[PDB]
């Protein structure tokens, strides 16, 4: 009884949690620049993930110890009554690391906490990570960073989403926020509730790839294109259709 | 005039070329095992890509120099009248490398030949790489290799497809061929001509992930699951609908 149109079960009581780790400033001795505009990203994401039924939980400028505690907490709580799990990083990164305030964390140890083995309540449910992280280079200016974070997959039923691929550049407007987040959040607003999520991420790839970078206020920023990507280990179609909440306890 | 259902143009005179580099044996001094069954893979792929309209070109056990010549040839010929380009590697690999017969080749230099800059006739057309490569460990037995090849994205309008992700294992039957290729080729047969290609690759992820590995003829092969993945930098939906060939020159 094999079904080419099989969808993840998205009929649980609650949609699930969306973590957002949001990083604007860094410990002096890391020599990483302010990510001015990351609060636009955090707020835009918070709105769009809320409207899809997520319990959004934001954390600003956590040290490694605090971050590991919050994400481990969330991994060991029960997700039994939840459709899925979303985790977002807005920071600097390098290779297989994201920056917390004070030090780098191995991405594999964060995604590892939600792998079948370690988090039973999320087995066979989609686990989406969205990563807006690049190399800190050193009114509304556009800053540009070199891609730095390996666009790795995680495990079965994960979807890893990346602002930028190897050899491209990642853009953040200091008031409007990151190109990738703006375009992801626009697409979530228009199509979040109708389109399959990889269909949508493909729209985000088109939108971001088509941002022209020929006439730029900085000369050295010209020719630096942005192409995002996603690594899918999903096994079914993923939809965020409106949940029917009429005369039901959903908290 | 922005279209959430935008499809790549697949109405050119010809579908395009599908290269298949097929590697069964290796130079002694590489200490890599025979990939018994890789000819089933090559033949199964050749059939299914043909039936979708591809000019399939297979090459067996090319040395690095020969392989680079054939793939550079194909990159500098015109694809102007073609929908897309498919390239398949069936070999051993490590990190960012595939093995030819005599030495390793950097995957980036092979995908690099088809990037917009270097191959104008393929700009804005999908470029699909399928990679069945793992670590050579050292009638119909199932052999099992550790994942080894980084699941890299390439550039705009590429789709990188991988037999296996980090921490999983890749299976090849010595007569029936690789689990990944069997399941990809089954899905191409049933759904190649109807389904969006990432939709299909998701079916392949389900099919391969669901192959049970609890009761195995080798004890040490038990518990070694296989989960493939794909890295999409595609900007539109990709379909291989039957081409209208009726009273038209398609050669
Ligand atoms: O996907 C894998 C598979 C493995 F067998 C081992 C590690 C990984 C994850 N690492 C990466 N994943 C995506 C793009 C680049 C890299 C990378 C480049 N350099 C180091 N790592």
């Amino acid at each position: 009884m094999f079904d080419p149109a099989e969808k993840y079960k998205m009929d649980h009581r609650r949609r699930g949690i969306a973590l957002i780790f949001n990083h604007e400033r860094f410990f002096w001795h890391l020599t990483l620049p302010e990510r001015r505009g990351t609060c636009a990203d955090r707020d835009n994401l918070t709105r769009r993930f809320s409207d899809l039924g997520f319990e959004v939980k934001c954390f600003n400028d956590l040290k490694a110890e605090e971050l590991l505690l919050k994400i481990h907490e969330v991994s060991t709580v029960s997700h039994a009554d939840a459709d899925c799990f979303v985790c977002v990083f807005l920071s600097h990164g390098e290779g297989n690391h994201i920056y917390a305030y004070d030090a780098k964390i191995e991405i594999q140890t964060l995604t590892g906490l939600f792998k079948g083995d370690k988090c039973h309540s999320l087995v066979g449910k989609p686990k989406i990570f969205i990563i807006q992280a690049a190399r800190g280079n050193q009114t509304n200016i556009t800053e540009v960073d070199a891609a730095s974070v390996y666009t790795l997959p995680a495990g079965a039923d994960f979807l890893m989403c990346y602002s930028v691929a190897e050899g491209y550049y990642s853009h953040r407007e200091t008031v409007n926020g990151s190109w990738y987040i703006q375009d992801l959040c626009e697409m979530l607003g228009k199509y979040g509730s109708s389109l399959e999520f990889t269909e949508l991420l493909t729209l985000v790839n088109r939108k971001v790839s088509q941002r022209r970078v020929d006439f730029c206020k900085d000369p050295s920023a010209i020719g630096k294109k942005q192409v995002p990507c996603f690594a899918s280990m999903l096994t079914k179609k993923l939809h965020f259709f409106p949940k029917s909440n009429e005369n039901l306890y959903f908290q």
